[PDB]
């Protein structure tokens, strides 16, 4: 008769669900299941789940498990449209993102969204290549004088005078501890103001998903998320730390920026967006 919200206590349960190479492989999808990372999960039965819609709120929603699922055929639309977009706008959020790795989940879900007016797209996924960007990073552009690197502690983070990285990091992490412990991340300062930043936004063991951003619209392309990313995945590399940068087919400037950044291009999902 309805999806089912899941308690944190019982996610083992879906973890059978997350089956070929690139389920396996998706950050996002598997830090939400094991409890690292924010997000709700919602079954057809939460006894013996057969599917489940993965809810990585800073990110997507992912439909995994059974496409023939009778409840998700039925109640997926009402599902999206009151307990997910509920928690979305109270949130600050405005926008509903699904992902999906099989396509007998399309039709399931275009049912359920048909009304919205929705863009489709696809997901980039990539994977890290260390020995190219260790190559080609000799080629970047250096920092001039007004801007400086900074590792994100606790201090940088509650003193942004925008809470700017707070609110991002909110979307991800349960708490800035967490964050601190588990997660990683680098900024360029210039006026003593965070312009870009690049940290973990998901974990699953020592895969970490990266999320970079530059602020300052007027600061852009001058090669400062290339200097953030740079010395983030530096510090992958020291610590034993897989790198994972997924992105949007449309975002060309994050696309391209993956490419220089020795990301290699390995397989794409389905997406579908709309705004409540
Ligand atoms: C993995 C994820 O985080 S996915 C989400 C990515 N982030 C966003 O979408 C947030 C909004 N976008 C942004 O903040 C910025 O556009 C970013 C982070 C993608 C890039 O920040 P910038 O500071 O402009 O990047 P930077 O100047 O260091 O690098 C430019 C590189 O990015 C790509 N790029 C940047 N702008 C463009 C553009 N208009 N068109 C094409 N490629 C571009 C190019 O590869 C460029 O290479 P170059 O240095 O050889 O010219
Ligand atoms: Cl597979």
């Amino acid at each position: 008769s309805m999806l089912y919200l899941l308690d944190k206590s019982d996610y083992p349960k879906v973890k059978h669900l997350v089956r070929t190479k690139e389920e396996k492989s998706d950050v996002p999808l598997n830090a939400v299941i094991n409890g690292t990372n924010v997000g709700n999960i919602y079954v057809d039965d939460p006894d013996h789940p057969k599917a489940a819609l993965v809810d990585a709120v800073g990110t997507t929603c992912f439909l995994i498990g059974d496409a023939s699922s009778p409840v998700f055929g039925e109640h997926l639309k009402d599902c999206i449209e009151n307990q997910l977009k509920d928690q979305c706008l109270e949130s600050g959020g405005s926008y509903f993102i699904a992902t999906l790795f099989d396509k007998e989940w399309e039709k399931v879900l275009e049912n359920a969204i048909s009304h919205r007016e929705y863009e489709p797209d696809y997901e980039f996924y990539h994977e890290f290549d260390k020995d190219k960007f260790n190559k080609v990073k000799s080629n970047y552009r250096s920092l001039t004088n007004e801007y400086t690197i900074k590792r994100m502690d606790k201090e940088l983070i509650q003193n942004d005078s925008d809470d700017t990285l707070r609110s991002c990091l909110s979307d991800f992490w349960d708490s800035i501890d967490d964050f601190l412990t588990k997660g990683v991340g680098f900024c360029v300062i210039k006026d003593e103001q965070v312009i870009s930043s690049c940290f973990t936004c998901y974990v699953d063991g020592n895969n970490h998903e990266i999320s970079v951003e530059t602020y300052d619209e007027e600061e852009q392309n001058k090669g400062l998320a290339t200097k953030a990313c740079e010395v983030y995945l530096e510090y992958c590399i020291e610590n034993g730390i897989t790198p994972h940068w997924s992105t949007f087919e449309t975002n060309v400037e994050s696309v391209n920026l993956a490419s220089k950044l020795g990301f290699e291009y390995r397989f794409k999902l389905k997406t579908y967006e709309f705004e409540y």
